[PDB]
C-alpha cells in the first residue's frame, strides 16, 4: 500500500469527523458520492445542478445532506461543504470495471481529476475510496481490530521463538560453541518478526484513533529487536562491518531480500551454497552486542576493545588491567566489561 | 471523562433496567427521547401535551412507550414514568451543533436544566446521553469488551517488560552493580503501566456488570505494582525518603509529570540533564524493598536496619548476630533477613 | 443457575436442531411462540385453533411454520411438530411482568404447565425461554464466546499468580521457612481460580457444540490444581487430616465459605483473628504433596512415611536406610523419596 | 470434512472474486442460486428460459445479475457467465430435506450432476454450497477468525503443558530417574496437540487469504513438535526402533489410535494393563534426541554412539577420547557431544 494512498486513507480513519459522518450514513443505510476538491471553480465542468451550499463542514450536516441523492462536494481539508445533490459528469472514455452508475462515476472522476472520490453504496454497508487508479474499500472497524489483534498474536509467537533462539545463542556465545546456523537462524526469526510489523502498519493506520493500543503493543514487543539485530550482524559477519553497514543489512532483509538461511549467511560474508554446511561453520562474536548491551560501553569505545582483543571469547579472558590498556577504557569500564561478563558466565552457563 | 459524567454513565451501563430497555429500543429500531427529572412540576414549562402516566417504571413499560413518538419523562431514580409522548420545548437560544430536532432538543434541554436527557436515533443504532455540556455516545457492548480486552493485552505486554527489568535489576542489586539507568528504566515502565490502567478505568465503568472479568484481570496484573514502585523509590532516591513521600512521587508520575527517563532521575534527586549520563551513575539500594518484600520486615523496623547498615549490599553480608544489634530485630527477624537474602543470592546469582 | 434450568437451556444450545431453526427465525426476522409438550391431549384446554400437523420435526419445517403467526406446538424431545398457528390461552390469573401478549402468554403458560415455552420477538433478535418461574434470554453466540474468552483470560491470569505463589512456597518449603501466610495466600488463589471455573460453567453449556475449545482450555489450565490444593491442606492443617476431609475443605471454599485469609487458616485449624498474625505463625509440611507428586509414593504409603518422620524437613533428612524402615517403603521407594528431594534442593534452592 | 469437499470450499473462500460477489449479494440482502458447469450444452435439459449472456465473469457482474430472480449459470473455472434468470429443473425423484424451492432445487441439482450449486437465502444472511451429497454452510468471516483464534489459544495451552512436561522429563533424563509414566505422559500431550492442529486445518482453509496469520501462528507453535515426538519414541520404545518406524507410530496416534496412557505404553513395547504400573516402570533414554537435538549429531551417526554406549546416561559420562572410538565421530563431534551435554547438566541440574 503506497504512502500516497495511505494519507488519503487517513481522511476516513476512525476518529476523523468524516468517518463519524460516513458511519452514520452506513448505519442509516443511506448512500453517498462525495467529491473532495480544493476548489469548486476548477471542476465546474464536471459538477452540474444540485445546490450551492458553500457552508461550514460538520459531520451532522454531511449526514443530513446524504439523505438527498446525487453527489456532495467537499473541500479537500474537510472544512467546507460546497454543494449537494449535484450531478457529477466525468469523462465517459475513462476505463472502469464498475457496473453501477454511482461507482462507475466515482472511479472515472477519481482517475480524471486525481481527487478523492468516496462512494458509499446504499445496498451494501460499504465505503469505497477512489484516489488515482486506486480503490480502497474501508473495512469494518471490528474486522480490523480482529485482524490487527491476530497480527499481534502472531508477532508475540515470533517474539517468543526469537527470545528462545537468542537465549540459546547467548549460552553458546558465552561457551564459544556458536555456529553459523545458530547465528543465521536467529537473524531469520528477527527479520521475519520485523517484516510482519511492516506488513501490519497499513492496518494500524486504517484504525486511526482506535489503533492506539495496537501501536503500544507493537512497540512493547519489538522495542530492542532492531538494535539487537544490528549488533548481531556486527558480531557475526565474516569481515569487520560498520554499524551503519549492518543497519542497511537489516533494512535490506526487512524489505528487499528474503531472510532465507543461505541468503543471510551469504550477505554476512560467508560463501555457502547449501543450508546444511551452516552447522559445520564455526564463528566467534566480536563482542559488540555484549559490550554495548551488558557492559554498557558505547559502540565507539567498543570498537577499540574489539580492535585489541578481536573476539568476545578473548575479551572474556582479559584481566581488569589488560582491559584498561584500551583507549576509552579507564578503571570503571574495565570493571564493567569484566564483571558483567563473569556474571553472565556464572548464571546462563 | 470527568467523574461527574461517569456517575450519569452508570445509569445506562449493562446490567441496569434502563439499559435493558434501551437495548430493546435499539434492537427494534425505535427512537426515543428520555427526560430524567426529580420533579415534573419543576419543568411544566418544557413538558407539553403527551400523556400523564405517573406509574411504576419497568424496562418492559419504557420499551412499550418507545413505540409512541415524542418524549418520555422519567424520575431521576428510574422508579417512575411520569409522561409519555410529550412535546419538549427547551430554550431556543442555546447554540447546538446538532442538525435533527430530536438531538437539538436533547442537547438544549440538558444544557438548560442540568438534567440527564437520553436520545436514541431511529435511523442509527445509537444511544446518546446529554448531561451538562457533555455528550456521551454509548458504545455497543461488544466494542468495549473488545477495546477493554485489547487494553488488558497492552497491560500484559507492559507488565511483562516490567518483570524483565525488575528481575534484571534484582540480579544487579545482588551483585551491587546497579546504575541509575537500570533503576529509572524500571520505574518508567512501572509508571507507564499504571497510567494505562488509569485510562482504561472509565471503559470498565461503561461496562457495568460486564466489566467484572476485566476488573479481576486488571487486579491480577497490577496487584503489587504500586507498592513495588513505592519501594524502588525509597531504595534509590538520592537522599533517604519517607514512605508517604515516595507515594506522592508515584502518583505524581501516574497523573502529572511524564515518566521520561531524565525527569524521573531528577525527581529522585539525581541532577542530570542527559540520559546518557545515567549508564555512568552508580547507585546502591537502601534495602527497603528486599527487607520488606522478601524478609517480611515492617518498613518502620526497616528504617533501623538501613540506618545501621546503610546499604542492602551490607545488610546482605550481615551475620545473624550483627542483625540482632538493630533495634526491633530479634533472633527470628535476623534469621529471616539473613536466610531470605542468602536464599536469593544462591538462586538468582 | 439451577441444574434444573440448565438442562432446558441445552435444548437450544448451538448444535441442536432446534437452535438451527431458532437462528433462521431470528435471521429472517420472524417471531415465534413454541410450546414443548410430551402430550398434546393433556393440554387441549390451552391449545385452540391453528392446524393439526402431527408430523416429523425438522429445523426446516419449524422455520417454515414460523412464517405463520400464532403458536407452534412441539413434542418435548423435539421429534414431532403437533400444531401450528394455534391460539394458546393460558391462565389469566397467573402473575406476569411482561407487557406484550406474546410474552405474557409465554410466561403464564410456562408457569401454569411447568413446560418449556420459547418466545422469539419479531422486533428484537431475541430468544426467551420460560420454564418454571424462570426466564432465560438466549445470548448471541458471538457474545458468549467473547464472555467465555474473557473468563479464560482471567483464569490464565489467576493460574499464573497461583504458579508463582506455588513455586515460591516450594522454595520456602524446601528451606523450611514457610509461614501460615504463605500457605493460606496460596490456597486463596487456588480456591478463587476454581470458583471462577464454576461461575463459568453455565456459559460453557449455553455454548453447546461451540464450547468445545473452551472446555479444553479450562481443563488444560486447571488440570492438577484440585489434587494440589487437597495435598496442601493435608500438609498444612494444624492437626492431622484425612485426604477425604481435605476434599470437603476444598469444596467448601469453592462454594459455601469465602476464601478469606483469616477464614481459611481458621478452617485449617489455626486460631487467628487478625490477618497480620499469619506472618508470625511458622508451619511445616507433613510431606504429602511432595511424597506423592514428586516421590510418586501413593498417599496410602505416604501416610506411613509421615507417620514415622512427621514433617517433610525430617523426611528430607533421612538416609536411604532409615526410609526403608517404613512399612510400604522398600529399596526403590527409598531411592525415590530421597533422590527426588535432594534433586529439588539442588535446583529450586 | 472430506478433502473432496474442501477443494470446492476453496471456491468461495475469502480472497476469491466469487466470494467477493457472494459477500456483496449477502450485504444487499439479495438471494441467489448459482449453478457451476463446465459445459452448458451438457445440461440444457435442466436449464430453462433465462437469458443467454455468455460473457466474461466479474464479481461486479454476478452481483448485478443477482438482482434478477432465478438461477445464474457460471463456468466451473469462474471465468464465464453463461445464463442468468434461468429456471432450473432437476430430477424430482431425489429426496430432499429442504423445504424451500431454492434449496430443494439446489440440493437435487447438485446430487444429480455432481456439479457445484450455491444457494444464498434471501431471508437469511447465509451462503450454502451443495457438491455431491454434501452441504456446506459458509460461516461468516468474523466467526472463523473467532473460532480459529480460540483453537490457537487452545493449542497454546496444550503446547505450554507440553513444554512443562518435556523440560521435567529432561531434568529426569539428566538425573537418570525417568519412569514410563513421565515419558508416556509427555507423548500423550504432544499427540493431543497435533490432533488439534489436524481438526483446525479445515477452518484455516475456509478462511482463504484470511488464514495467513493463523497459518503462521500454527507453524510457530508446532514447528518442531513432531520431530521431538519422533525422537522421544526412538529413545524410549521397549526395543530399538528405526526413525521411519517411530514416525508411523506418531501418525498412528494423531489419526487412528487415541493417545490413552496405557495404549501408548503398549505401542512402545511395554506390556502394561494398568496406568498405575507406570510410576513403577523405570526407563533409560537411548540418547537420540539429545545427540541430534543438542549435540547436532545426525541420526545415522547417532546409531553408532548409542550402539557403543547403550544409554544417554553413559554417553553423558563418556570422555572425548571415548566418544572418538565410535565410527563417524571425529574430534569435533566428540567435543560437540561432550561439551553440549555437560553444558545441559550444569544448567538444568
Ligand atoms: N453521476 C452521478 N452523480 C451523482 N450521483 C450519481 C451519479 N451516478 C449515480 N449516482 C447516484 O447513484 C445512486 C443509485 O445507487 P446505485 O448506482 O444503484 O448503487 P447503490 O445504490 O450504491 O447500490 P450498489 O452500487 O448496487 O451496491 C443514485 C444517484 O444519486
Ligand atoms: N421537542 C421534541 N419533543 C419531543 N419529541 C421530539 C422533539 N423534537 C424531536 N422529537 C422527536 O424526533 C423524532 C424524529 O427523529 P429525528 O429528530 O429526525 O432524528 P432521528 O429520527 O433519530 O434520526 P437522526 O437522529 O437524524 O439520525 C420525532 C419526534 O418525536
Ligand atoms: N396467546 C397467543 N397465542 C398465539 N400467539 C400469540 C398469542 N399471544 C400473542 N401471540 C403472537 O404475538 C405476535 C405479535 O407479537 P407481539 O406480542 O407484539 O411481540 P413481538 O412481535 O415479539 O415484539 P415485542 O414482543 O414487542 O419485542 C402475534 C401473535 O401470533
Ligand atoms: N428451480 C428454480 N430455478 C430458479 N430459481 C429458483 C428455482 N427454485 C427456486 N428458485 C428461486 O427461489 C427464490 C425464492 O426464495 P425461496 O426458495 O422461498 O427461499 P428464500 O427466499 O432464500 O428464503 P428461505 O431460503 O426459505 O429462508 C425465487 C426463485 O428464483
Amino acid at each position: 500500500v503506497p504512502q500516497e494512498l495511505i494519507e488519503k486513507i487517513k481522511l476516513i480513519s476512525p476518529g476523523t469527523e468524516l468517518r463519524k459522518a460516513l458511519d452514520d450514513i452506513i448505519n442509516a443505510n443511506f448512500g453517498a458520492l462525495i467529491f473532495l476538491v480544493d476548489d469548486p471553480k476548477k471542476y465546474e465542468d464536471v459538477i452540474q445542478g444540485g445546490f450551492w451550499l458553500d457552508t461550514d463542514f460538520s459531520a451532522e450536516k454531511l449526514y443530513e445532506l446524504s439523505k438527498m441523492d446525487g453527489a456532495i462536494v467537499l473541500s479537500e481539508d474537510i472544512t467546507k461543504i460546497y454543494y449537494a445533490n449535484v450531478h457529477l459528469v466525468p469523462d465517459p472514455t475513462i476505463p472502469t470495471g464498475e457496473t453501477g452508475t454511482r461507482h462507475r462515476t466515482a472511479e472515472r472522476l477519481a482517475k480524471q481529476t486525481g481527487k478523492v472520490v468516496i462512494a458509499v453504496s446504499r445496498r451494501r454497508n460499504i465505503i469505497s475510496l477512489y484516489y488515482k487508479n486506486y480503490k480502497y474499500v474501508v473495512n469494518q472497524v471490528d474486522f480490523l481490530i480482529s485482524k490487527v489483534t491476530q497480527a499481534i498474536s502472531t508477532l508475540e509467537k515470533y517474539k517468543d521463538n526469537f527470545n528462545k533462539l537468542l537465549s540459546e545463542l547467548e549460552v553458546l556465545e558465552l561457551e564459544n560453541r556458536v555456529t553459523l546456523a545458530d547465528v543465521v537462524r536467529t537473524l531469520a526469526k528477527g527479520f521475519e518478526l520485523l517484516r510482519i510489523v511492516e506488513e501490519i502498519r497499513p492496518y494500524i493506520v486504517e484504525l486511526g484513533e482506535e489503533g492506539r493500543l495496537a501501536r503500544m503493543q507493537l512497540r512493547e514487543l519489538t522495542e530492542d529487536v532492531d538494535d539487537l539485530l544490528v549488533l548481531l550482524i556486527m558480531d557475526y559477519s565474516s569481515e569487520e562491518v560498520e554499524e551503519e553497514t549492518a543497519q542497511n543489512i537489516l533494512q535490506d532483509f526487512i524489505t528487499r531480500r528474503e531472510p532465507s538461511p543461505i541468503s543471510i549467511s551469504r550477505v554476512l560474508g560467508y560463501d555457502v551454497q547449501q543450508a546444511a554446511q551452516l552447522d559445520d561453520v564455526l564463528v566467534s562474536a566480536r563482542g559488540y552486542r555484549l559490550l554495548k548491551t551488558v557492559a554498557r560501553i558505547p559502540l565507539s569505545i567498543g570498537y577499540n576493545v574489539v580492535r585489541m582483543f578481536k573476539t568476545l571469547d578473548q575479551i572474556s579472558k582479559a584481566s581488569v588491567e589488560d582491559l584498561k590498556k584500551v583507549e576509552g577504557i579507564g578503571e570503571k569500564r574495565a570493571r564493567a566489561i569484566s564483571e558483567s561478563i563473569s556474571s553472565l558466565k556464572h548464571r546462563k552457563t
